[PDB]
């Protein structure tokens, strides 16, 4: 009743988000490195 | 859905990763728009 937060749902969200975290992290990081204008 | 185990750890990893997703998403995005190099 007053508990549960979808383990499978959060499991796929955690794993998925994780991938995106490293994807956006490396994307942004590499983005700057690629940019590094001025 | 269902589970009951580290729901807090995963819930925090999901919530955290989520925030980072939107943080890096809005960051990178605004970046590519900011960098607009080359």
């Amino acid at each position: 009743g007053a508990g549960s937060s979808s383990l499978e749902a959060v499991r796929r969200k955690i794993r998925s988000l994780q991938e995106q975290n490293y994807h956006l992290e490396n994307e942004v990081a590499r983005l700057k490195k690629l940019v590094g204008e001025r």
